[PDB]
């Protein structure tokens, strides 16, 4: 089930920060968090929409494989690595949400909200517009939700093909040292209130995965170093990571 | 393919450790290599358990092994290294390099289909002589630096005559280590059974604009030099500036 640990609520404490981490520990089929009721709280999921959004594309072929290269529009933008030429992995480690916009708008309303629907993603809205609604429309999704579709892809039970699914956890790679890698998303939505930060993922050790969900409050970009930062301070107080 | 370069101030990082080896690298992009000795790169050796990235593919291949997280149970005899005496998948198999549950998948794969896809990648030398379960510790089969190199290159483009899944799943299973700056994905080696007892390092560092592939080979006399193994492949690296 679900217990709370009140505890972890210093770590946002000590940060002078309000937010929530979710913890699954897969081989008890055991979640944690510090705040039930944020832990189920449905905010945009901004930034990590391109994880789904990158497994419809490659489902779909839009997306060949990781080297197919996405020419950059020749829009100058405010983020100067979003200004070149990339592929998956780097559109995913760079965030580059024009790749993610064009990959959208390939995909198509109709096929969009059918596969969001398969995904069982949120509340599976996509109302606003096809480029953007991850940003600024309808869709929501909980840190909660975020668990149960992310415990889905490690699994492969997402109903895209296996490929696709093992293309997209390559591209999550964010961290790998000897004691555990990690694949994960950040997120930073600031479009609707309240601006939060994210981070999605999963910690995987030896003998267990630890699946992670952590949003907060982010009134300004100063503060975007915490969304690792403190996830990995309850992961360290649990003894998952050194 | 282009004449390769040999870069002798690589030797510096062999001698300021009273060590002899070779490292070679391959830019992609460039489609150019570098050694620091051409000889010793062209030089085959036992492959050792560096022979575990072509004994994972196989295996997979031929549905040996199902999955990455398929259970192989420890067969109960204690081992010294500790690592090795606990079930294993093929991910922690490959992370403590679980010799006996690479023996199995060879048993299994057999010698007939062992000889036919080794021929199939071009693995080396393709001999395979000796026990069908220790025949890249003890028996005939000898692969070198570069041979590791046009190998691992096939492997990076998934161009070996296996699925792609296999090779994915083997790349996925190499992988040792990831930052913002750079993943490496390689295999490490040490040959203790004949001599020349050597320490190997095979793999690639990917960046966010190229691949650098690299194989290194180094005499490995005593286990206390073992660390050299990666500590000069990656001087050698922030020496060409390729990592920071
Ligand atoms: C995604 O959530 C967000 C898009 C919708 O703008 C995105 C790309 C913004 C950045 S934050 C900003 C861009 N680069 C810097 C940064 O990411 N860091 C970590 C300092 C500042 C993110 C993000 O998740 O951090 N995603
Ligand atoms: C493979 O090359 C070798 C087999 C054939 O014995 C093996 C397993 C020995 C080790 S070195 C030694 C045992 N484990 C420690 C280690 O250095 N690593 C990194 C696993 C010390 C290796 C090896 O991969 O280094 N391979
Ligand atoms: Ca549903
Ligand atoms: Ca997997
Ligand atoms: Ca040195
Ligand atoms: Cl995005
Ligand atoms: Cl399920
Ligand atoms: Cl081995
Ligand atoms: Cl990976």
């Amino acid at each position: 089930e679900w217990q709370e640990n009140k505890s972890w609520n210093a770590h946002f404490t000590e940060h002078k920060s309000q937010g929530v981490v979710v913890l699954w520990n897969e081989n008890k089929q055991q979640g944690f968090t510090n705040n039930l009721k944020r832990a189920n709280q449905a905010f945009l999921p901004a930034s990590t929409f391109k994880i789904p959004n990158s497994l419809i594309a490659l489902d779909l072929g839009v997306v060949k494989d990781e080297h197919q290269v996405f020419k950059w529009d020749g829009q100058t933008r405010d983020i100067a690595t979003w200004n070149r030429d990339h592929n998956l992995i780097t559109a995913m480690k760079y965030s580059v949400v024009p790749v993610y916009q064009e990959f959208a708008r390939q995909i198509g309303e109709a096929r969009m909200s059918k596969m969001l629907h398969a995904f069982d993603y949120g509340n599976e809205d996509i109302s606003g517009n096809v480029d953007s609604f991850w940003l600024d429309g309808g869709i929501r999704i909980s840190a909660t939700e975020q668990i149960s579709f992310l415990r889905k892809l490690y699994h492969n039970k997402l109903h895209v093909s296996e490929r696709s699914q093992r293309i997209v956890k390559q591209a999550m790679l964010t961290e790998a040292n000897g004691d555990y890698i990690i694949r994960a998303k950040t997120g930073y939505s600031t479009r609707i209130e309240p601006k939060i930060g994210w981070w999605v993922g999963w910690v995987e050790l030896d003998d267990n995965v630890w699946f992670f969900a952590m949003n907060m409050d982010m009134p300004t970009s100063d503060g975007l170093g915490l969304r690792q930062a403190i996830t990995k301070e309850v992961l360290k107080q649990e003894k998952i990571i050194p």
